[PDB]
């Protein structure tokens, strides 16, 4: 378990030499993978579109999941977004065990988006950035959640501090 | 080094059963102390007061430093707030090497708040919470900063997610 702290040490050093969102994501995804999360997704939802919320999505998620996330208009009714946008704490979810939003969780479960850890963060301009860590094999028991809080918190701060600002305002 | 993960593990366990700010701050401050930071200060700056910004300050700082901070209106000129608000990355400062703001840095260095680590986060309402971890001993070199990033990131997340909400509304 001491290996977990090395995982984050190597991530944050790589994030010091990542001046773009293209260079900043692989460190965060590699750390999440080392923590047991097969999938690592980041979404930037901007406040200025007002008429229609726009969701910018980067991640190693299945392409067909995002394709259906787009064609079915899931940004309008995304249950994870509604839960992380209202509260500051991380949201642990299970696609087989969530109430309502039947169509959303149906597609998520069909493509491995099954057992997730999601945390939302805000920037100076009011944009919402959501880091989502998903595994496709087993939901975490509470004892594994307890030990993963600090590492996931670390990754969550890293995504909001090193990835989100370089998605919102690229150097070029 | 094996401790840093257990230092934070114990902190995050305590914050699960911490429904008040009186109960959320000590575990964070305890972790900051175990990481080498004697002073742990959290400030919540409001956007609403407009003409000048209100700021709640909670921490184990020397209290007479807080009294100067209010006496000379430092909330309007605070160099650290200025830098953690315009940028989402942490800020590492040295009260003897920071340019300008001579009066501000003189007062901070007077009460041992000399070599600090500060990070600012926002909430849905647009408020600014700032976690500041300070030493009175030695400056922060490039080597210790590297290994302190991941643990201090967890502390930032912990402060913004568990302490900031309790100051803002409960």
């Amino acid at each position: 378990n001491a290996m977990d702290l090395t995982i984050l040490h190597d991530c944050f050093d790589a994030l010091q030499r990542a001046p773009t969102a293209e260079a900043a994501f692989p460190p965060i995804a590699a750390a999440a993978a080392a923590l047991g999360f097969r999938y690592c997704v980041y979404g930037l939802r901007r406040t200025l579109p007002l008429a229609r919320p726009d969701m910018q999505i980067v991640g190693n998620h299945p392409r067909e999941w995002e394709h259906r996330y787009v064609k079915f208009g899931y940004v309008t009714i995304d249950p994870i977004i509604k839960r992380v946008a209202s509260q500051p704490r991380p949201v642990v979810w299970n696609a087989f065990d969530e109430p309502g939003d039947t169509a959303f969780w149906h597609d998520a479960a069909c493509f491995g988006m099954r057992y997730g850890w999601s945390h939302g963060g805000y920037d100076r301009a009011g944009n919402l950035g959501v880091l989502t860590l998903v595994r496709d094999t087993t939901p975490l028991d509470a004892d594994e959640i307890s030990r993963l809080r600090a590492p996931c918190a670390s990754l969550s701060h890293a995504a909001h501090a090193y990835l989100m600002p370089r998605l919102a305002d690229p150097i070029a």
